[PDB]
């Protein structure tokens, strides 16, 4: 059953085409198939996204699927709702809550919020650009006025290109009026590649500043130069690269022919290529379970005027999405789960920090489990309290009345109490102040 | 298909309302059908074509009057419904005048 | 390798023995920190020169 689908490409998605059509050689079964209708347009004009939405319509195709764009949202929405056709998309997650209206991209709000409090802040600036869309934006004001934090919010696309050289060397003077040393960078990873080198050309990647990058490949991007800078950058991953599966596909990835598949004889992915590949598995998975439903899809491809007045809608792709949302596979972002919505749950996002060998991991956030950080002690030199050993003694040790509700070295009291801070001030190392046993001074 | 509806009356100019949610979808064909429209409504972001706005910008007269009543520190009750360039255009200046 | 491990900041300074001075790459470095002098014994703004 070579079953009518549509597919919309942005123009330059072609790692993502690559990896859609390695889901196509991968996620193909035997017996229903998909007659792929590719659309390598641009998402801008939503005239253009509108022609080409009614072409598909005129196609009568039983699924579409591609991006979409911030102007487009309210576009697609628009139809979805109004066409009854169902839509998956790996792009951004939207605000309302839209039928015929699936999406890949998990939310990153829940684990971020948690990595301030995790990182336990007070004030920073946040660099981020309207092109991806503002809630992100919205949500951090509302815990900042509730944890009374000092935000700086700048938007920063909206500079040409032809003046990128100067804006930014205005701009960080600007922070250093008030010399900042914490950074929230969400951006494109491009933009991050605009940007990372200008901060680099006026070295502010020294030891003091702290950077965080909102996305998900938070390693696509040029790590290495700023790798031995002095700061400290830390981001997410949706695709751990550890695993069985992954390193499989790895293994297919990086043998593939560049220019059999541009963009994919590579070591590492996008991981929106990575959302591509996990989407067709969920697409041969629901035409899978429509034939153990014994669900005919049998409608015509002459659908009618997408502006005809009334259009009628069909019924069958209200039951299409209805079993879209009970598919729970496992694929390169692991465990997926939809809400009522197609909204994603049951996902889980690791941290990766970039250190001297590179990033690596140090937790996970969980859907709901908050923010669990996974415990490598790798700290090979830690600062031993050293042992000082004494005896009770007026006025040089003393016990505290209230040793009881004390603890530790502030139980002690006396003159040598005094003291022992003065070496370990002078010193600089850490302590623990411990009482003789035989509360002898000693004799042989 | 109110709009279609209009190019296929091929009216000589339209006139109207619109929503933020249809702002990118007027602009979309304004460009593209070359169809001059005229809008009361909210003023636009992007310099668009074969579109007339009515309504004019307050964020000139708002930063001078609080400039004028010299605040410092203030909340900023808000909806998203008719669009967040004010809201961009104050942090701005908030970030400069701290 | 100095502005990769980013020395060029203020409270470095770095003299560079030739005198070509002008010959490298200055302009990576022209908005690093640091100071950074030397020579030339060509003066581009001779008539003869230019």
């Amino acid at each position: 059953n070579s079953i009518q689908i549509g597919g919309l490409f942005p123009r330059g998605a072609d790692q993502e085409y690559s990896a859609f059509r390695v889901g196509m050689v991968q996620f193909s079964t035997s017996e229903f198939r998909l007659t792929p209708h590719i659309d390598n347009l641009e998402v801008a004009n939503s005239f253009a996204v509108t022609n080409a939405f009614c072409s598909q319509f005129s196609r009568g195709v039983y699924a579409i699927f591609g991006f979409y764009d911030k102007k487009s949202v309210n576009t697609i929405t628009s139809f979805c709702g109004t066409l009854h056709v169902s839509f998956i998309t790996p792009s951004f997650p939207t605000d309302g809550t839209h039928p015929f209206v699936i999406q890949m991209r998990p939310d990153l709000k829940g684990a971020l919020l948690s990595l301030i409090e995790y990182y336990q802040w007070d004030k920073f600036a946040y660099l981020y650009d309207s092109d991806r869309g503002l809630s992100t934006l919205q949500a951090v004001l509302d815990s900042a006025a509730e944890k009374k934090w000092q935000v700086t919010a700048i938007n920063v696309g909206n500079i040409n290109n032809d003046k990128k050289d100067e804006t930014y060397r205005s701009l960080f003077q600007d922070l250093e009026l008030k010399k900042e040393r914490r950074v929230i960078l969400d951006c494109e990873r491009d933009k991050v590649n605009d940007i990372v080198d200008q901060v680099i050309t006026i070295g502010k990647h020294v030891k003091g500043y702290h950077y965080i990058i909102a996305n998900l490949g938070f390693t696509d991007g040029d790590l290495l130069k700023i790798q031995f800078g002095g700061a400290e950058v830390s981001g997410f991953q949706i695709v751990d690269y550890d695993d069985s599966l992954v390193s499989k596909f790895i293994e297919r990835w990086s043998t593939l022919e560049e220019k059999e598949y541009p963009g994919a004889h590579t070591a590492t992915i996008k991981y929106t290529s990575a959302l591509t590949y996990d989407a067709v598995q969920v697409m041969t998975e629901a035409f899978r379970n429509l034939r153990k439903q014994r669900i005919e899809i049998s409608r015509r491809g002459n659908a009618g005027d997408c502006l005809a007045n009334p259009a009628v809608p069909w019924g069958q792709g209200v039951e299409i999405e209805r079993a879209l949302k009970q598919v729970q596979v496992e694929g390169l972002s692991g465990n997926i789960k939809f809400d009522q919505n197609g909204k994603r749950i049951n996902y889980t996002i690791n941290i990766m920090e970039l250190k001297t060998n590179g990033p690596r991991k140090i937790g996970y956030w969980s859907e709901v489990d908050k923010m669990v950080l996974t415990e490598d002690d790798t700290s090979g030199l830690e600062q031993k309290t050293v042992v000082v050993t004494t005896i009770l003694e007026s006025p040089y040790v003393m016990m505290k009345k209230n040793h009881e509700m004390l603890e530790g070295n502030e139980r002690y009291e006396g003159y040598c109490v005094d003291l022992a801070a003065e070496i370990a001030k002078h010193c600089g190392f850490k302590y623990k102040l411990t009482i003789v046993g035989d509360g002898k001074y000693g004799a042989r």
